[PDB]
């Protein structure tokens, strides 16, 4: 494809779908990279709609496999000194958070998601090659188009963060007062995710800013300096934005979400097709990530879906959205 990769990840059935007597309507073919949905209504057992993506992950797909296939290529980009972004898009309950952060010593938990493994690899790789480096991370939430710092020890209330341009080459934004925690070792990441989780819970309870209706943006910035005898030194800065989007399924409270997700989709489609003018300025989410989506870089979207007939509507909606972002045509022979 391109620098923009769109993959789909289907989760296994959950308890509620079993108790509701739901049926599997999704078929994943990792070889042909297709996802086909049994769409028939009453008496219609023949009509199915197929879609093609850069990759397709079945329900048995393991955390490490999503990481190996989707993130490794991207992290190598970041290490070379680039800004990249990874998205988790889909219906609430389909695995966006299970995928972005997931759920010992140096060996990674098999349920660990993209975030634990990523920090993990930063330290292993930069330590192994003797690079001089420092790693800082920030975690903010976007709810009803307002920013909240999830790692600020103090200034913890329902106070939003001020966003604004900045005298410098455009595309960037400065988020006034964004807490940026320095990480000293790979394991220190779980403690960071704990603080975030605890503060998100507070915002949920004290604002109704439920995680399922918000965008979580966890950014890791790596400052690197590498040297070799008869090879000159290098100063690089890499940044990876790991985004856990709001569920794709109050009046405008659902408008801001529905709108930003549609704006995001338009920004992605504009980048794939190279149409002048990409609508970054139309949403807080795309404005904040412009600097990473703007310049040349690797960008990936992980579309999560349910396999049950109970969620057919949202699954088709998600597949259509993923298809619209990067139109890949189905190949011959079914
Ligand atoms: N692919 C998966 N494999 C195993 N469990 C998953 C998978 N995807 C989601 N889950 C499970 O579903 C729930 C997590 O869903 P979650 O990540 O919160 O979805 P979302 O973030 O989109 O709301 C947990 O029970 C989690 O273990
Ligand atoms: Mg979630």
């Amino acid at each position: 494809g391109k620098n923009i990769q769109v993959v789909v990840r289907c989760r296994p059935f959950n308890l509620a779908e079993r108790k509701a007597s739901a049926h599997s309507i999704v078929e994943c073919d990792p070889v042909r990279k297709e996802v086909s949905v049994r769409t028939g209504g009453l008496a219609d057992k023949s009509s199915r709609k197929t879609y093609t993506f850069d990759m397709v992950f079945g329900a048995s797909t393991k955390q490490i496999d999503v990481y190996r296939s989707v993130v490794c290529p991207i992290l190598d980009e970041v290490i070379m000194g680039y800004n990249c972004t990874i998205f988790a898009y889909g219906q609430t309950g389909t695995g966006k958070t299970f995928t972005m952060e997931g759920e010992y010593t140096w060996e990674e938990d098999p349920l660990a998601g993209i975030i634990p493994r990523t920090l993990h690899q930063i330290f292993e790789k930069l330590t192994d090659n003797g690079t001089e480096f420092s790693v800082k991370v920030s975690l903010l939430e976007i709810y009803n188009e307002e920013l909240f710092d999830l790692l600020n020890p103090s200034s913890d209330v329902s106070e939003r963060l001020q966003m604004f341009d900045d005298p410098r080459n455009k595309r960037g934004v400065i988020i006034k007062g964004l807490e940026e925690i320095t990480v000293h070792n790979k394991d220190e990441v779980y403690q960071i995710l704990e603080k975030g989780a605890a503060k998100r819970t507070t915002a949920a309870t004290l604002m109704n800013a439920f995680s399922s209706r918000s965008h979580s943006v966890f950014s890791v910035t790596i400052h690197m300096k590498e040297t070799t005898i008869d090879g000159e030194e290098l100063v690089k800065i890499g940044k990876l934005n790991l985004v856990d989007l709001a569920g794709s399924e109050r009046a405008r409270e659902a408008g801001n979400i529905n709108q930003s997700l549609l704006t995001l989709g338009r920004v992605i489609t504009a980048l794939v097709e190279r149409t002048p003018h990409v609508p970054y300025r139309e949403s807080k989410l795309t404005r904040i990530l412009q600097d990473s989506l703007g310049g040349r870089t690797r960008t990936s979207i992980i579309a999560t879906i349910s396999p049950a007939s109970l969620n057919l509507e949202e699954t088709l909606s998600t597949l259509e959205y993923a298809h619209r972002a990067k139109n890949i045509l189905n190949k011959p022979e079914v």
